[PDB]
């Protein structure tokens, strides 16, 4: 067959491998890392080499610590997957002892920074997206935001952040920790992707324009925007198309992680710092060393020091799993309007060529398939599927223009891009048969593909999918309502005609639906209706609804429950 | 630390182990066996060193052959699980060459016998249950049956069968191969469970009465019923409570399989024949040898020779799996009205005592938990659960009275019996925590327990369940409609108040639903509505819907798909 237990062995070990992200430096000279480890997402202190777990129960994230703070603020879903987060203070000297910050009622916590004195975060409720501050004086709403907004940085009383305030464009906003308020700075030529407040109290920001990315400095007093000149020209000669992150280190140096073609580079004051190939996260100064996270299509996220590339914290892949990843490459696929779609390809060592191939669209929109570890891809390659990961228009990493092409056109141009990648897989000799697997917006895309292009794929997996923009809209909080509005151009007609529930008649291929029951992003309710329509029309479908879980998986149990049936489904369709 | 891959390895091997049932003897000294082997239900010829697969694709069953016929009639679902069967002739000299008997439209085929000249079977369509004959003269409907009915035996032109024609009682019926018609013979004292036509053209039948079982002779000409006395008294001394099967061997000897307390014995002309402990199936004479099937709670069904107990065809369990079954016993649990519920207990070698215990109700009503192999039970024992298997009222094997107590009272006394067994598991020291898992009527029972006895189990798994008697009834064929009528006493009020869909508000425990999408016995559609109600009320639930599959699983793939989520769910609930 289908060797069920081998698939589970592989899949469970791919989930289990330790994955780390770098969050900052606390209690002077310890690293704060968030890790998938011991079967869950935990927060750890590292001093090189005890690793001390800070939380009891699994968490969802931590707020960004300012350097050397004596505490950590854990963000934990207290609603079984619906992402109503509560905040939990852990004093770094007493790990495992948590104190719920009761002043803040549960809400979808978006981002946040802890200064040591005050906790500043963005959060969404049913009625609003807001910027909040929690200090000794209690909880304050500093400003109501138009849409999704994220805190990037705080310096003194200045708060800087990124707002998604319209048309899919990203604005810079500032507020004040004392008085509050909101100053919004839009750019005419692109979107801001990252921000940090310089010692001079200006905001240095990554600006992503039509094709290129550059650094600018915004004076929040008068809104003047000037190009930031760096003492070294490595950065400008790199020609970056996206900025992952930037930050002023404690010693005043500007650290920038920028990318092109799905791989990043680290720059300090414009000077290129040697880094392992792949993608990098924030950069911290730690014991006079530059530390970052590093990942690639074959390297689970790990903490490395620069420029040596020396691992501080890494999970190692078993060798049999390493061998299953034959290799990766970037190809440029010609789409329907002559656009080239940057597609990452992961060749399985366990499949022939041509071989069964899954087009994997996970996450999105405004996500990117880069040279970064993907558990879905690895687990498909381990199961003997080649993987094609298309950066369809609406993806990030290739400029503002490519990313904005999706706005007002869900299940339009981007679906053509995904189809073009499928076609490329066959025509180039990669794929003997095509499947599509998607999660989130990708799950939405699976349903659009099967409804709009029947015959292209042999079978599809839709995880945590959008099936109806309209009912979803009705069920969404203020952040997601606004995001749907932006995505659809505020057009209720687009909401309707681009909803695959309205084109179920067209489905010819077998489909597996996987949905966490408490998903508050892509709710289950509409999915039940789709299943009724599939049943009434005699369609072949498989469905799996996962209990006490939502869009954000933070345990191995849930991860296995979401991922295993997807792989079993494909493995089984492969034998037919 | 739920070891997913370890459970998968055990469960896939437990499904994979070959399981055989004896069907008869063909072309003239070959055994006809139906086996789960090579991952599917197949028909084989066996001659004592070769096993020859007769079918191409997986089948559901074969019709009973008269000794030595040069063909086999396979019954295969041609509706992807909905159990609309076609019949397929295979000439035993040309295995793998099938010929669909196109004169017979697909229908739910219930039973059948092939004389070599004529194929006689019972079948249910939307509007009728009927006795049919297919000879060279085409298809003929011999008689319309009141409800479920099964052909038992044909001799010359006399057809004998068992009919469920009212009040849960089982009637003997006869018809004629030439003229057709229907003679029905009811007994006042009990139900007929088996029948065979003697050389003298009378019907020998197993009569199951209030407490004991006995053999009678029925003269179809005048309807006289007289006790059959046998030359040997071992059978009467045995005090059997049920008859499994009886048949006249080609030499005129009467073979009887009778059971008591979930274990059978074999008698030839009333004379006990040594047989391996457990349960036995039909008995054939093959090359001057008595051959039967044999199974026990630790022995997957196999073909053995009597009286030696010599295996002819058996799948061997791996050692590790054999040891996981610590032991079994029969206990008598006091129920709510003083009745003793005969419950089989399977102790797991991999659980402590007290230990996590699953009350397993699979199949039913009119089924029995006996000392017979159960893949669900073994696979729970292997995952570290003790298994408790109660013969609630409505079960067979303990007399007519116990079996008929369910009539008009679904989700009543029998649920009390199931709860009493759960209570006993805890009181006696076996169970540290209780779960309930059920399939088919057992699935119904899971839903009844969670709605009617919240807090009794920690969680439940309802597979292929009844959720609404009313909607199911609207979607049922003529056989199931009649059966629902019989079970509910034809009362629309019982249908309504005993449907767990009407009690969803009451569920406090996590619940996993498993359902094949084309189930035509317990349809999916009412399940979708249950899920909507569970969602709307904030209930924790897991659901798996299996594509292209129905109530009767005949492949490994489908079995894994139904069984794996059930075990994973319990194993995960166990860590709490």
């Amino acid at each position: 067959p289908v060797e069920f237990s081998r698939i589970v062995r592989d899949v469970e070990r791919l989930i289990a491998v330790e994955k780390y992200s770098l969050q900052g430096v606390v209690d002077g000279d310890k690293l704060l890392v968030v890790g998938f480890s011991e079967g869950s997402v935990n927060a750890y202190l590292y001093d090189g080499g005890e690793t001390v777990k800070l939380n009891r129960e699994p968490i969802n994230s931590v707020l960004d610590p300012h350097y050397g703070v004596g505490r950590v603020i854990l963000v934990r879903d207290v609603s079984k997957g619906a992402e109503q987060h509560a905040l939990f203070k852990v004093n770094t000297s007493r790990p495992g002892e948590e104190q719920r910050l009761e002043a803040v009622k549960p809400m979808r916590i978006l981002s946040g920074v802890d200064t040591g004195e005050a906790v500043v975060f963005t959060g969404a409720t049913e009625d609003r997206v807001a910027l909040y501050a929690l200090d000794g004086g209690g909880l304050r709403e500093l400003a109501r935001l138009p849409g999704f907004g994220f805190v990037s940085d705080i310096r003194g009383d200045l708060i800087a952040g990124l707002g998604f305030f319209g048309g899919g464009r990203v604005s810079l906003f500032t507020s004040n920790l004392s008085s509050g308020g909101l100053r919004v700075f839009d750019s005419g030529e692109g979107s801001f992707s990252s921000a940090s407040i310089s010692p001079g109290m200006k905001v240095t920001a990554g600006l992503e324009t039509a094709r290129e990315a550059r650094l600018v400095t915004v004076d929040p007093r008068d809104g003047s925007v000037e190009d930031l000149e760096l003492p070294s020209k490595d950065f400008s000669s790199y020609r970056p198309t996206a900025i992952t992150w930037l930050g002023y280190l404690p010693d005043g140096r500007l650290a920038v992680v920028a990318r092109r073609e799905g791989r990043s580079a680290v720059f300090i004051d414009g000077e290129r710092v040697e880094a392992p190939q792949g993608n990098h996260g924030r950069v911290v100064l730690w014991r006079g060393k530059l530390v970052t996270s590093h990942t690639s299509l074959s390297t689970p996220p790990r903490i490395v020091s620069l420029p040596s590339g020396e691992p501080l914290l890494e999970g190692g892949l078993p060798e049999d799993l390493r061998r299953s990843i034959a290799g990766s490459r970037l190809v440029w696929v010609e789409s329907f309007d002559g656009s080239r779609v940057p597609t990452y390809v992961l060749e399985s060592g366990r499949a022939p060529t041509p071989g069964p191939t899954v087009v994997l669209v996970a996450g999105g929109p405004f996500a990117e398939d880069s040279d970064s570890w993907d558990t879905f891809a690895a687990s498909l390659a381990a199961a003997g599927f080649h993987v094609v990961m298309p950066n369809y228009r609406g993806s990030t990493g290739y400029g503002e223009e490519w990313r904005l092409k999706i706005i007002g056109d869900p299940c339009g141009g981007e679906l053509e891009d995904v189809s073009a990648a499928a076609r490329w897989a066959r025509e180039s000799g990669l794929a003997s048969e095509l499947y599509i697997m998607g999660y989130s917006y990708g799950g939405y895309m699976t349903l659009c593909a099967l409804t709009m292009k029947p015959g292209l794929f042999k079978a599809g997996v839709a995880g945590a999918s959008v099936v109806d923009w309209e009912e979803m809209y009705e069920l969404s909080d203020a952040a997601f309502r606004n995001f749907i509005e932006q995505l659809t151009g505020g057009s209720r007609e687009i909401m309707r005609s681009r909803s695959p529930i309205n084109h179920v008649d067209r489905i010819k291929e077998p489909l597996a639906l996987i949905h966490p029951q408490n998903d508050s992003r892509t709710p289950l309710k509409p999915l039940l209706r789709l299943m009724g329509e599939l049943l009434a029309r005699g369609k072949t479908f498989e469905a799996h609804i996962i209990p006490d879980a939502g869009h954000a998986i933070n345990t191995m149990e849930d991860a296995v429950k979401i991922l295993l049936p997807a792989v079993f489904f494909l493995a089984t369709q492969r034998e037919r």
